[PDB]
């Protein structure tokens, strides 16, 4: 039997399309996923091929969790650490903020996506140590879902990366993975530290994830993302009522249309909920919008609430404070 939920499949289809037509998108892609089995919930794509799983793109801030994770993990940064976060060269290149901060810690760092400290983050570390990390997530890797046209997407060889390259990798770009390879990337933070296989079909025994974080830092890591969706969060557009929310969003870049080369803005948004004891994975892309807003939080904000509201109210779980 499949894993998907048709509520939810109706749910993220519906939310979706009304998102593509507001702002005059290209296309857009909505996966929910099991938060602490893999299990596809839902996967829905305006009309085309299956763009969660062929279509790459280069995730942007969404990937700004996982370097974060990596610098707690090592023991060599603490959360209330605080790091300088003015904009800096490396040889001709800049490095800077859409919003200038002096100073943030690794709360302030997640809560306002900050490209400098996620690379000073990043930084701390070999590019065998970051490499053999987002390997291990999954980038490059064939997730082996059972899906046609798979992507793997790209993770270039530690042995030709600039520093520059390990910067950027931190915030998202110069590295490419696919929606669902995203999505799975995530439950790294779900499922306390283990990364578990990806599923169409409903699953007969417990999925065993490869570790690659403690729990402990898994569960620090997913408090430090509620302040993305609470006042003064780049991802306030996506909070859901009733529940606390780890999430991320931004503008990540797809390079590659299917089996052609392509250059478009795709504002993205992932999360999980309930933070604290995460059920469900929500991820979502549209391509290129036009209207009604160019940003990603607000594009892509909506969709998320809607569809990980929705998902949490058809799974039967409780809201942990009160409606607004
Ligand atoms: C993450 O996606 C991050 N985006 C950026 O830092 C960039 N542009 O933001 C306007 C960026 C850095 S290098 C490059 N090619 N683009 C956060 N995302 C957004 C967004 O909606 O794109 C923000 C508004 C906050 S910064």
């Amino acid at each position: 039997a499949l894993s998907l939920d048709q509520r939810i499949q109706t749910l993220a289809y519906e939310e979706l399309n009304k998102a593509v037509e507001y702002h005059q998108a290209k296309a857009g892609t909505v996966v929910v996923l099991d938060a602490r089995t893999g299990e596809i919930l839902a996967l829905v794509n305006t009309p085309g091929r299956n763009r969660a799983v062929t279509d790459m793109i280069e995730p942007g801030s969404v990937m700004k969790p996982f370097p974060i994770a990596k610098a707690l993990d090592s023991g060599k940064v603490d959360t209330t650490d605080t790091f300088n976060t003015l904009p800096y060269k490396i040889g001709p290149a800049t490095v800077q903020d859409t919003h200038v901060y002096p100073t943030l810690d690794v709360r302030g760092i997640m809560q306002k996506s900050s490209n400098v400290g996620t690379s000073k983050l990043s930084a701390m570390f070999t590019p065998k140590e970051m490499y053999d990390f987002y390997h291990d997530l999954g980038v490059g890797v064939r997730m082996h879902s059972g899906f046609p046209g798979e992507s793997a997407g790209v993770l270039r060889n530690w042995r030709k990366w600039r520093p520059i390259e390990q910067a950027t990798m931190s915030f998202g770009y110069g590295l490419q993975l696919s929606l669902l390879q995203l999505a799975r990337a995530y439950t790294v933070l779900t499922h306390d530290g283990e990364l578990l296989p990806v599923s169409f079909e409903k699953q007969a025994v417990a999925p065993k994830g490869k570790r690659v974080i403690k729990a402990s830092t898994a569960k620090k890591v997913r408090e430090l993302m509620v302040s993305v969706t609470e006042a003064g969060g780049s991802g306030i557009a996506g909070a859901v009522d009733g529940f606390d929310v780890g999430a991320k969003t931004g503008t990540a870049r797809k390079l590659v249309n299917g089996r052609y080369v392509d250059y478009k803005h795709v504002a993205t948004f992932i999360g999980f909920a309930p933070a604290k004891n995460p059920r469900v994975i929500v991820a979502v892309t549209i391509d290129e919008p036009t209207a009604n807003g160019y940003y990603s939080g607000v594009v892509t904000g909506p969709v998320f609430k809607q569809v990980m509201g929705g998902s949490l109210n058809i799974l039967g779980v409780s809201p942990t404070k009160p409606l607004t």
